[PDB]
């Protein structure tokens, strides 16, 4: 007349499937929870980093011009800044960059040279003279939307210099010098190596043509791929999938082996020649219809090399900023699926931070005894992209931290359970459960590896046709018990689980309960 | 001494197999209920979209001169439309179209430029003048059924200019360049590239040669292939499956990856190395024999790319204006079938409207302020290709939408399973039903997620041998109550399902009886 | 004590294994019933078609110059006649066409040009002039047996001119042009491509080379492989299977995308790379040991597209006039057999009949208003291949029909198991038979969904060793009753099934019976 269940079969964030249904461990409602293998985790803490830019903070991005170094560029109306030494500002274009530009920039690695690209402005690029400036022989005419990079060839771009911003791309390179752009550019000239072309298609090209180390593809709504091995005129057009389309910008795809695609449909993977939907009757309809996202655009992506993750940040139709407050979870090493709730933020990448004291040092001393090369810090870390959140209402940027602590405020954590397979136990050890069976509970016992309490609440249900009401127990610290008694009966089960807590361990749980009549109602 | 059946383990619509033998959940007659993962679910209802026609609407198409533009063309006797701005019509050729056309024009895609071709007249193109003209070097002497396109080709149809309308193709184009169609097109002279072919074969060569990334195909009644790699003179003639052939002009293949094929025969699905019916055992019968269709064409499909589902307008008996009024549908993500009913329709096609008020606003004010970029609306849907249906009997068209109620009057519902598996429970969960023994009622309880009401009606049968007749049983609101009593038996088993309900959540049932003498007659 | 079997497990017509051991549902004797998903169906009932040849139908053959016209050829001695509007006859050659041919000629496809050759008289092809004529450059000396047919390439055939007709092969054809044989054929001249070449072999190649996409192949008595890609002299002579030999002319290869092949030795299927037999352990004996055919010629076989069978006319020994009476019946679909009974015949094949009353019109009336363009009829039928039968002893053909009616007599049904798998019924659900213990009978019922009446045989049997007798018991009409009681009491349990009715659908039966004694004699 129990059941003994346990959350270690792995199963993922899936609340698109029939609730009542799930197989044991499985989530309805998530908060911020990470499952693991050992069990439920809490995956949560900052630490607060040394970057500081003193400005809007819009678009931020790491590189470096040699070993050692570490660099930052915030971007935002008018205005573009570093993040080095200690000073900031003073990169941005000689003149007021472009009108009231906000989170329409972008941002491009190749080779060493760093290139940032903007809607509203020419492109720019950064040189030894520490001004951004625009390339040496491109018309001033041009103004450009996105760009993109390729092997030994800058600017995979597809949009013209003006009055056709439509549906564009130019070969800007030739076979390129590492660490400048190319001499010249000619494109209709016979020079070298350069031209236009169509791409024809019903929808826009809208930005990189992403990545592959054979070769790179993307969409204006369809798939295109490019390949160079051709010598007549190198490259050669062609495309792959007609129906997939992209909705955003910045809802690129991945750097991973495997290539990870949001859709406007869909959450699609492949690598070019074989295709699937990563989670098609798991999490495609609560991705979408979590609200009309209705600010399509500012719904970005990022990865995180040091644990399998990768995390989409997106809009809450609570929020009203547009800002995502809100992130969807997937590990690509296994297949489950987590969902996280934030503070507000507006844009968020990975990187490294060095910062230390370093002019202000006592000894005005001769040059014989060791500086220790600015020893000590995270030389750990220089290895982990550990990644940065420019959140919204703060000057300083953070980095994630396992102690689940935001700065000195805790986040919070709810784990949500509609209903439980309870009932019947069969031959075999899984359970089936019985709708027909009213049922009254008896006990709850679970099984935790920390030792912080976790307030509990339940909930009741007089039928699968009613809705779900709420009651409220009072938490139990695990150190002296691990039971808690209660006494109701209703339809179906539920109960509510919420933490404040330093970490949250969940293994497993067992209900004890009793039929005692049939449904009614 | 009871059964408890459910309807999650994804069968299909499945009315040629032998009804008893369905296994738990399948479905013996329906009617436009929608099986999904969670259950039995209603696809219907219909917004009023903004679209006016204010003429006859034979054929509907949507097309984009540019990007944020949406515009539509309505042909018919004489007459071809426009759908823009607040205007219609004054598109047509400059004569009287040609002798009452109907149901027998077609529409292609082809770089940007919109192309339509008709049966009584000659082929004319959209331009800049807003006029429907004829091509530039084309003769005046031709006449044409149907035309096609590919690679950077044009026309790629099967028709000749008159007294030789069988069995015909021209390779009217040459390497055209993207927005117009080739300066000349000539085929016998050898200026360029271009010719004639017969491509011999019993039949006659139809309509477009379908799609696919790496070459076209169709048939005449026998599959036949073009591949264009090889220089001597372009494209290789060759066939592929000689058994298939195809019935009707609409009755086109899809666009999806695969290719969904309907025959004469059956209804196979290929991708150009295999091939294979889509359902042999379970809709072959169905589709062909609910009637002789016996106007063969004016039997159309079209996809639906936002849920993985297609639909194929078919005429019904009881239907006498030629009308479809009803539709096959099959889901490409899973294999499972259903079937809809619907008011007497006459085409259908997918698109987008962005239609608001525009030119009557408030403020006459200086350009110093935000239109907003025409702002707000189905931003959203943009991506969205939703359908577009001419119902016959509306100056207006719809569109789909959740809530199913057509404009103000609600659309009906009804679930039948003329027979269950229901007797002996042996060593497997699964039932299996004895026909010798004759068994009486005692109740059913069903289980629903929505709040809304259903009806129910009960069928009686003597034998097997014998056909079924019916009962009527009261409904009842889940709300308060989930079970119903009757007493009565029969042979077999028959519960009719009627609901007129907003919303329709069908999960599982149970049946509890007894087993009370043997068979009699 | 009761075993129920059923008969919806598809087992094929299985006469060759050992009868007492076959799985439940199989067939011992079959009489023309169609074992289909459902269950056993009848597949008979023929309308009266609108031909008439008025004279000798020894073959017939289906062809069209245009689109919306039927025109059939018969032909007889010193006489080949036409089907179409209201008028036959007059097609043969000049002279009397040979000496007393019969069912000695043959028909063959190419391009549109129909042509027709004889053992006894040289090829005559139909032109404009209605009059079948030699070939132009063909020299008068030659005598022909047999012709076939391939790519651009007519008369791929292999017999010399006279005094020769052993074993020959000439490529009579040139790069041809569609619809007129090559302007000469020269084969020793080096005008362009043809020559004549030997095939060694030991057996003479007799028939057509078959068909195939890729390639064509056919043997003498092992098989031969024809290909053109080379260019020196073109085609390349080639063999792949020695083994198998081929018995008769008529006994040819389907046009299925698989090959349907029938030997002296067994019945294989292939497509060149890959072989199996059709059926060697379930019908390979009984095909051939029904009776030494005796006559091997005159032995035909052809396809039924509509349903995926196909039928092979053999001789009865019991038929004295050569004639089949008798067609063996295989499904391609799935591996079922089945074996039809039916009068005598002569030659069959499949085509379309489009016939209606013409020119006696009423209202001689001005050409404003619609003929209709010959409208109604069989429209839908146009597509379908229905089969077209030239029955011994009828002067008007006639076509299959589901009502299983002759003309107006009607045709006979039988149903024969000759043993059952009765008895203990192991843990599996499926019993096993045991032979030792003797049983009584207890009572019979039947599962049909069909309302007419049936016959019921009952036959008894000492021991396995000792032979079948026969005893008769009254047929019972199933609206009012489904069981019937007989008492007896045998080594081995026989029923013998007849049925003169419009429909015929079994499904299932169930015996009740006692352990009573054991095995005596």
């Amino acid at each position: 007349m129990e059941v003994t269940h346990k959350q270690f079969d792995l199963s993922g964030f899936l609340p698109d499937q029939a609730p009542d249904t799930l197989k044991s461990g499985a989530i309805s409602r998530g908060f911020n929870v990470k499952p693991t293998i050992l069990g439920w985790e809490k995956s949560g803490g900052f630490r607060e980093t040394n970057t500081a830019p003193t400005n809007e903070k819009d678009f931020i991005f790491f590189w470096s011009p040699a070993i050692g170094d570490n660099r930052w560029f915030s971007g935002g109306d008018k205005t573009v800044q570093q993040v080095e030494g200690n000073v900031v500002s003073d990169v941005s274009r000689t003149g007021g960059y472009t009108a009231a530009a906000a989170a329409r920039w972008n941002a491009v690695n190749f080779n060493g040279v760093l290139l940032m690209n903007n809607e509203l402005d020419s492109p720019q690029y950064l040189a030894a003279s520490g001004k951004l400036e625009d390339f040496p022989n491109l018309p001033s005419n041009v103004r450009f939307r996105t760009v993109a990079v390729y092997k030994n060839f800058i600017l995979g771009l597809g949009v013209n210099f003006g009055s056709g911003f439509l549906d564009d791309e130019i070969y800007w390179s030739h076979q390129a010098d590492p660490g400048t752009m190319p001499p010249n550019w000619d494109y209709a000239n016979a020079a070298s190596d350069s031209g236009r072309t169509p791409l024809p298609s019903e929808g826009y090209c809208v930005t990189s043509e992403e990545l592959g180390s054979m070769n790179i593809v993307y969409k204006s709504d369809s798939i295109w791929t490019m390949q160079l091995i051709g010598g007549q005129w190198i490259f050669r057009f062609e495309n792959k999938f007609p129906g997939q389309g992209i909705l955003n910008k910045k809802s690129v795809v991945s750097f991973e082996g495997k290539h990870f695609v949001v859709t406007q449909k869909d959450i699609i993977v492949h690598d070019g020649y074989q295709v699937r939907s990563v989670a098609d009757k798991r999490v495609r309809n609560f991705f979408f219809t979590d609200m009309n996202s209705d600010y399509f655009e500012r719904v970005f992506v990022v990865k995180d090399p040091r644990v399998a993750e990768v995390y989409v940040f997106y809009p809450s139709k609570n929020s009203v900023d547009g800002l995502c407050d809100r992130a969807l979870v997937w590990n690509w090493r296994d297949d489950v699926w987590s969902l996280l709730n934030l503070r507000p933020l507006k844009h968020a990448a990975y990187g490294y931070e060095i910062t230390g004291v370093s002019i202000t040092w006592d000894n005005f001393v001769g040059g014989w005894e060791s500086t220790g090369l600015w020893q000590a810090d995270e030389d750990v870390a220089k290895y982990a992209p550990v990644l940065h959140y420019s959140f919204r209402d703060v000057p300083k940027l953070l980095a994630p931290t396992p102690q689940a602590l935001f700065i000195d405020e805790e986040i919070e954590a709810v784990w949500e359970r509609e209903d439980i397979v309870i009932g019947s136990i069969s031959r075999d050890g899984v359970p089936y459960q019985d709708y027909e069976r009213n049922k009254s509970v008896s006990s709850i016992s679970f099984d935790v590896d920390t030792t912080e309490p976790f307030d509990v609440y339940i909930g009741y249900k007089g039928s699968l046709e009613d809705s779900v009401e709420w009651e409220f127990a009072g938490t139990v610290n695990p150190m002296e018990d691990k039971r808690l008694f209660c006494l109701l009966t209703a339809g179906l089960f539920s109960m509510r689980i919420i933490s404040k807590a330093q970490t949250f361990i969940l293994r497993s749980y067992k209900i004890t309960y009793e039929f005692a009549g049939e449904m009614w109602a």
